[PDB]
């Protein structure tokens, strides 16, 4: 239930070990006052420092003036930090505001349209995002609820997503979690200890073209519905052939152990792993950081479930875009549908107690 | 680690409250009584496996390559996680299989309550399965696999994910808070309270329905919270709504959470004053609910609330009087009941040969 340090060269919640739970919110900005938006960023940063240490925001959750609404809504009283991280990103639509147009990063690329997509516009996009991850869902929900509340009048929640369980790993020494298709997801990712690979594939560098984003990263989010009925009547072999790994151990086809290296020519040519692997994509590599979701039933007698896919990369054009384009013939396509999308530029870290989210962008 | 599946009573009622919930209501599609009994047996066999952390059937892998796996595999590598699976039978079930005359009188339909705004699509159901565990993926895997075993005979009508505390980092003794920020569960019925369970929770044979002896009756209410309105209320306003203070959760005028309330010190329409047994002719409930958050609604606001569950020996003498007494509750400003269902939760699976519903079906 320990704390993850909030300050750094980088924002936490990226290279950080992946926590069990997610509460992801996309916000739209409803103020045209740049000073008022800067004030909100600083208030949010102050709140995030309290939240990530397990403390109540502002003057607390009780013991103020009886006639005042409490500054903190109280539902995380008595809980631990629970490895809460709070990661902010700026969507491309933000840059149309506050005189920011010339500061939109080129690496913050709008995605192309992909075959098969049915994107819900209402649950897509956003001027900004906050990714809350924690081992306790109440802790994550408290954090989002309180940031939204602080932002009342200046931002609104466009759309949100709860992730009930992780489907990703930045810690290859630890058990790889399974997605709702029953396969381990995150075996060949990027570990938080692999500083060279993080610098190569995840962190923006000044020389890339956008100084304010040095030490930041770029995020793609995709809400991916799973066709659970269709998958569950597939044979074991068909399932394994879809991925290129066996189900129980998660080893590449033909191999004994999960972490043995793929031999891609032994996989079907439309196997997900074969198509996704960096060696199939000119070296393109991602830090995947997604979670499973369920959002009731579909009105047709079935559970509604999926995977909320999150990828961090140094440049959207060299990371998600080439990989996803290469999945055009993926065997997995028969079992999924992308139904939500958004991109964000995730700024560098909050250096110390005097810094604030977005300071390098806004000055 | 694991909670025994077998007993005089189903687990998941009196047994310790786990951190997470996946509750599903099912509608029955078969008209064939024998086919439904066969499903109850297959479900019981699966539940035995699930509650011990094992995959259903022949497993999640290693079978014949050309066969779909019996278990969908998303709980491989996880723990039993104190999973309990509790089945219940809705009033609508009894219109099937010739059962009309074995519907319990204690399984009463709820009246319309003031301020109800019930979504019929997220209300009712022929059956329910309450999956409670500390790991939400364990719960969801159970429901998903039961639904898959059932497909052809039952469908999922509605489902609800929920959460309480996270017990790895939160003391078990500690009362959880709801999303209004108040402690919720201080004055309840405990699993240790064997006599209170017999008085207020378990159906007795003498009550009129022999098949239900050792069972209980369940009321589910999906209760939306008006978070943004609540969060604009003053601290005094919030405490006045409940009759307890927010930080300690002590009754007004008292020092400690567990100090017994003086009801007359609370406002007349305070929640605790209206809900207390002394205000309801002694009517007492076993509350077993969970918070939810589904998302954002369409207007920027938080789709959050309380999935309220109450167990009782008779709906007519438990939930109905208490909820009736909340007609004037100060809390009503901040909540709305948007879903509802009732179930008759049969007695326990006695041993390895028994099956869910055996006392009803014979
Ligand atoms: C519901 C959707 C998806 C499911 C169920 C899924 C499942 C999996 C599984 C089971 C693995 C193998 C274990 C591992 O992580 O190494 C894997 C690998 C991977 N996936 Fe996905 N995936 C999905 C979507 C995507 C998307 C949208 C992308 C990128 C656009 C992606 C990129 C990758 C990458 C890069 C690998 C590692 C390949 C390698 O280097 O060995 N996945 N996926
Ligand atoms: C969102 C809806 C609700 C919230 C936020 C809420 C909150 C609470 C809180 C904070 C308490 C005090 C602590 C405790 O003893 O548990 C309480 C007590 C109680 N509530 Fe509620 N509750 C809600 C709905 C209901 C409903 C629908 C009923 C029953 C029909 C109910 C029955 C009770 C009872 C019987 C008590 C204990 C009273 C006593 O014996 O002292 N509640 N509730």
């Amino acid at each position: 239930g320990s704390a993850v340090p909030f300050h750094g060269a980088h924002q936490a919640g990226i290279a950080t070990p992946v926590q069990d739970r997610l509460h992801f919110a996309a916000f739209d900005v409803t103020t045209e006052d740049r000073a008022a938006f800067v004030a909100l960023l600083k208030e949010w940063t102050a709140a995030a420092r309290r939240l990530t240490a397990g403390h109540a925001v502002g003057e607390g959750a009780y013991g103020g003036l009886p006639e005042a609404p409490p500054d903190d809504t109280g539902e995380a009283l008595g809980l631990k930090p629970s490895r809460l991280t709070l990661t902010i990103g700026f969507g491309p639509s933000l840059f149309t505001r506050f005189g920011l147009a010339d500061l939109r990063p080129e690496a913050l690329a709008d995605l192309p349209k992909f075959p098969g997509d049915n994107l819900d516009r209402a649950r897509s996009g956003g001027d900004l995002c906050v990714q809350a991850c924690a081992d306790d869902p109440q802790v994550a929900v408290h954090a989002i609820r309180n940031l939204a509340r602080i932002g009342f009048g200046k931002v609104v929640v466009r759309w949100s997503q709860l992730g009930f369980g992780k489907t990703s790993s930045t810690t290859p020494d630890k058990q790889t979690p399974r997605n709702l298709l029953g396969f381990k997801d995150g075996t060949r990712n990027i570990a938080g200890t692999e500083k060279d690979r993080l610098d190569r594939f995840v962190w923006a560098a000044e020389k890339d073209g956008t100084p304010w984003m040095t030490g930041g990263s770029y995020l793609v989010a995709r809400r991916i519905r799973m066709h659970i009925e269709t998958w569950d009547r597939a044979s074991l072999q068909e399932q394994e052939d879809v991925f290129g790994r066996d189900k129980g151990e998660g080893a590449p086809v033909g191999k004994a152990k999960e972490r043995d290296e793929p031999f891609l020519k032994a996989m079907k040519p439309d196997a997900h792993v074969r198509l996704a692997h960096p060696d199939s994509n000119g070296g393109a590599t991602l830090l995947r950081r997604g979670f499973s979701y369920t959002d009731g039933t579909d009105g047709l007698g079935r559970l509604d479930a999926g995977l909320f896919f999150l990828a961090y990369q140094r440049d959207i054009r060299t990371g998600f875009v080439p990989v996803q384009r290469n999945l055009a013939t993926d065997a997995l396509n028969e079992f999924i549908q992308h139904v939500g999308s958004a991109v964000f530029a995730v700024p560098p870290g909050v250096r110390d107690a005097d810094d604030w989210w977005g300071s390098t962008l806004f000055g």
